[PDB]
């Protein structure tokens, strides 16, 4: 999992916090 602010995809929540960003961060 990418930790928050971290390049993320929300398409499948793809990090840490469990909640990341339309902007591709977490």
């Amino acid at each position: 999992c990418k930790g928050k602010g971290a390049p993320c995809r929300k398409t499948m929540y793809d990090c840490c916090s469990g909640s990341c960003g339309r902007r591709g961060k977490c």
